[PDB]
């Protein structure tokens, strides 16, 4: 093989480092000195390590085709992402919706997704909610808050917003009370296919730690609620509630084509199911997720359409094989 | 196979045909136009799919045996399932005592396995309890109660009970504090032997997700408890605790031969596990169960005993053939 | 193969002897007659099955090593495994370290393993705690203290505790508040190195079961909490967290070679990880854990770096049977 997959190394590198290595590529991971004996001692998933942030002239060297892994975009920066010479495995004009709360509901309310109700004005206030600071990605800043007047005293003590706006592109969202979910897709454009290749619930801290202490105990905890994420829990969903969840990720894809130019490879819609079987989506991770770290040997669902595991990671790596066999790498490429 | 393998495409048709896929048999999905292309384009396992809530005339003709699944008893009733023409897989004969509180108790109890402690008067309530609606299915209107008054105060409420009796066969239970805790067995007719096939957690909204609000946040959502089945989780138990489970599972199936003319094939006790590691059960469920779904490759207790991944799903389409090929295929079915 | 395996049968002996059988060994379970068909029947691992606490002569005559349980020492007691003719695998001076929370901390420290606060005068708690009774094993007889009030009314209650003077060797321990986290190690002595095998979060009774209570309703419940052992989740973790989670591995490696003469094989570091994502660690079980009995089949980090499904179980056994294959089995046993 020409083509090396390139990946910066965190997040998921090891998973679709080990998925390239199964489809026969060469692989490259790059990033921290630290991580290096992850890659190369611990599980020697890369061929190549580079203790550098973004190596373009030796990527560009190695022939490498970059695996955008979920916080390869937050280490780098937008702006060198979106000029990156190196090849990058989606679509880039994809990461501006995905950076913008208003542009992520856009692109939701046109896939015609069940959405929380979101308040401009907090005053309109009429069931808990949860707050959301601008830029703020892992749910860094996230509080909650019961009626108009509960939120100023709590946006003035987090936020430091004094009453009456100067709402610094904040998001007040609709509290959904529901059980997490996260499907992941794979849309092959290859196959011109969308395939269902897991899911799981996030684990998180400490939110997932709180139910373990006693309502009468939590007080003297002075707790503050975080949503740090820390692993990933395999799950299966009620088989009825898939075909709603496999036509939610089509209408996205549908939608992404319209406005953006299109949406293929890894995502993942993150939300909740509610007690009337709703599935509430908070956002549409445009990417492959922690989540899908579970199945490299595999998933219940891709064994029920593989002969062999085959996870995101590798499902990856099969369509960047696929598309040079189909000589058609470029559309797959941005 | 002259036998072809068919279920309500619903539930566990997916693992059930693609387990019989995986044992030579031709396999069919009856059910919803709506969820076709689950089960012929997403997840191909059925070889036909027909557009009928229980198409007799058409299942006689492709030789087809029905796998009971978990959806096919209440969408078709009780009734027709009984007087059906097409052969099912498992007996017949335990319908009744699944769909009565008063004869799983005593199919549990002449089985020898705990169970929590029951009131007929409403005055006689001491402890908290789970009340359950007459031929409620799902956790479909469970609320809990505290002591009589609180218990009249919600039955009003939820079920438009007015005080003092007539309650239109309700159960009302002992809530047993212990983790919820779900293993799936399988009983071989052909081979005179009880596997333990895997155990699971069930998924349940909202009473999975109010854990994750603190204690001070949660009378703001003014919840009402509810255990909509909205996935699972997979599960291993505490090796000592094996032989109880195991032993559970041997006198059910005494009881039934005893009772009812037999229990083979899939089932599933459902309860909880306290902290003096008692196994509370509160239902046998005679079937394959939604659990067994992450287990398409195998589980950490079929991989103990087989060379091949083998989900219930499978095992069932095994134990079909093995019986076509020691022709006792009739003993498997009624 | 001339050496059999040998393990008491509880805890973990259906995988350590499956894995045994896997790599060519003959195998022997020990313990109670009452489990016995759970090894010879319905998971036929155990090609003898020895009716006795700890058959000596017997396990001599069958050229068994012992592989270590986690019910083994406490069914056995430490004197009696310190004196045991029959070989050893891993390094018995660790025994002494683990058995005692001094020695335990004392590691820990040494290994700049990230610990909570302890408090040896309960006037001094400014924050919450949990309280540990001397000795105690499997999280019995633990229990929540709010502030120095709360502390001697349950300290009373429970134990007897009246004041400073008779605390009876309790810890007391501030009460962190993260997630549960449990990574599953084994250090190779063959190859000289370090691996991450799998990591689980443990489900436990009554503390996992109490969140599904709303916090309105909990109060009616008279809650005694309770850490009792009943099964295992798998997880996996973020993966940037797995350097430290693999480096503080190897520093209790590094640490037990100058402490005790080593430490290889399985072991567990089981704590939480807070929502800044420090992983703060209760203790070292250095043995295999049932939380690797999930991964029978391997594990998401096993099928990194094999082309098979290796457990825990399995990897002992292929590191005895490369130990007398490299003539250096005796480096491995004590
Ligand atoms: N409207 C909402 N209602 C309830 N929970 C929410 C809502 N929005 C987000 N959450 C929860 O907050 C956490 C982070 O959500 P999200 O905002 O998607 O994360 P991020 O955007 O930082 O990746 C998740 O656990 C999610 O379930
Ligand atoms: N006596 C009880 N104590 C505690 N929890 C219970 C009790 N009975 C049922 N539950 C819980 O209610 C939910 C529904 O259980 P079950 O009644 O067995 O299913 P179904 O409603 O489908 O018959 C489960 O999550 C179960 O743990
Ligand atoms: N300092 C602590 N803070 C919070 N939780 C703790 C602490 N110590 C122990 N626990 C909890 O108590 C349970 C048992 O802990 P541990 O003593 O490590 O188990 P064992 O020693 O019995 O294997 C676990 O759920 C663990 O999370």
């Amino acid at each position: 093989m020409k083509v090396r997959i390139a990946t910066y190394a965190s997040h998921s590198a090891l998973q679709i480092l080990k998925g390239a290595k199964d489809e026969g590529f060469e692989t490259i991971a790059f990033g921290s000195s630290k991580v290096k004996p992850l890659y190369t001692k611990y599980f020697p998933v890369a061929d190549y390590f580079i203790e550098e942030k973004y190596p373009e002239e030796e990527l560009l060297n190695l022939n490498a085709v970059v695996v955008p892994t979920g916080s390869f975009v937050a280490h780098l920066g937008i702006e060198l992402v979106e000029n990156m010479k190196v090849p990058y495995f989606g679509n880039k004009r994809v990461l501006r919706w995905e950076s913008d709360r208003n542009l992520e509901r856009k692109w939701l309310k046109k896939a015609g997704i069940r959405v929380p109700e979101v308040y401009e004005d907090p005053d309109d206030i009429e069931k808990p909610v949860i707050v959301k600071p601008h830029g703020a990605k892992g749910g860094k800043g996230y509080f909650l808050a019961k009626d108009p007047e509960d939120f100023w005293r709590k946006a003035e003590k987090f936020l430091g917003i004094k009453r009456k706006e100067d709402l610094k592109n904040i998001q007040i969202q609709e509290y959904v009370l529901g059980v997490p979910v996260y499907p992941h897709y794979f849309y092959s454009k290859v196959r011109e296919e969308l395939e269902l290749m897991s899911i799981d619930r996030r684990y998180e801290s400490n939110v997932d730690a709180i139910g373990r202490i006693p309502a009468k105990d939590q007080l003297e905890f002075d707790m503050d609620i975080t949503y740090t994420v820390i692993g990933n829990i395999p799950i299966v969903l009620r088989e009825s509630l898939l075909m709603d969840v496999i036509e939610a990720g089509e209408r996205v894809v549908k939608a992404a084509e319209e406005l953006m130019g299109g949406l293929w490879g890894p995502f993942c819609l993150e939300g909740v199911f509610t007690p009337d079987l709703e599935f509430v989506v908070f956002e549409i991770s445009a990417r492959i997720v922690a989540g899908t770290n579970i199945f490299v040997n595999g998933s219940p669902y891709t064994w029920l359409r593989y002969d062999r595991p085959v996870s995101t990671g590798r499902r990856i790596a099969m369509e960047i094989r696929e598309a040079i066999e189909n000589d058609m790498l470029e559309k797959v490429l941005t």
